[PDB]
């Protein structure tokens, strides 16, 4: 099964959070604009996260302009609004605080759209030894172990685990590769590798690692890493992806 890039858009009212300098492009902060873009270079899902109904707007737009899968996250709390955006085209939904806090949400999701509708946001930081979970983007300290919440997770029904390793998101020092590896043999699941990457390099060593997917910010809004040349590097260096 070929290894997935997948860009992150920060989104805030229905906007892309710019400082981007896209000149090739019209307009750098319209999500669908930008999101067609990645499609184009090979990007072979999007994430948009809402890190604040704009975003039902966004997903209308994007599910007819754009033709590879997309996942919503950003503080969904409920059944009803996974559902909304579900059917206004949303391929995946990502909850994190919401389901720590009502594991039923997970099952919920997925017996009404398929557990691959699901998909599970973890943030974990090394407390005393042992991962803990992290809820509210890192603020509250759930006292539950990533080893347990991760088997909770694929029982409850999620589709994908969205592994973020807070303490590397946004640093370009590369993936927490020990997180995941602590992770890849608890789940079957699809995880996907989240926060750090700063160059190819850091991409190969997240596969290696048994990541399935490798999601950046960073390096695709900072236009650091051309896409195209990223996924030759990975298929030079033994991983498979598509072309
Ligand atoms: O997803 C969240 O709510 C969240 C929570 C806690 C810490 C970061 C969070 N989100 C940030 C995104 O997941 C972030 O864009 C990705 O991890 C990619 O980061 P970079 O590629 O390092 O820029």
């Amino acid at each position: 099964l070929a290894k997935r890039i997948i860009a992150c858009l920060d989104v805030k009212d229905g906007r892309v959070v710019k400082g981007t300098n896209f000149e090739n492009l019209r307009d750098s902060g319209d999500p669908v604009e930008l999101g067609k873009f990645y499609s184009e270079i090979g990007i072979d899902e999007l994430v948009f996260l809402d890190i604040t109904k704009t975003m039902l707007e966004l997903v209308e737009k994007v599910a007819e302009q754009i033709d590879i899968p997309f996942t919503v996250g950003g503080g969904i709390h409920d059944f009803e609004t996974a559902s909304e955006l579900i059917l206004r085209g949303a391929d995946k939904v990502s909850i994190n605080t919401a389901a720590v806090e009502n594991p039923s949400l997970i099952t919920q999701i997925a017996q009404t759209f398929g557990s691959q509708a699901v998909v599970v946001a973890i943030v974990a930081k090394r407390v005393d030894g042992e991962f803990m979970v992290f809820t509210y983007s890192g603020k509250k300290n759930t006292g539950i172990l990533l080893r347990d919440w991760v088997v909770e997770v694929e029982k409850r029904g999620a589709g994908e685990i969205l592994l973020t390793s807070i303490d590397r998101v946004g640093t370009k020092s590369g993936y927490d590769t020990e997180m995941i590896r602590f992770v890849r043999p608890l789940t079957t699941l699809p995880i996907i590798a989240s926060g750090g990457a700063g160059k190819m390099e850091h991409f190969l060593e997240a596969f290696l690692a048994g990541a399935d997917a490798a999601l950046a910010a960073s390096v695709f809004h900072f236009r650091e890493i051309d896409v195209r040349e990223l996924k030759e590097y990975l298929k030079k260096h033994g991983v498979n992806v598509r072309l």
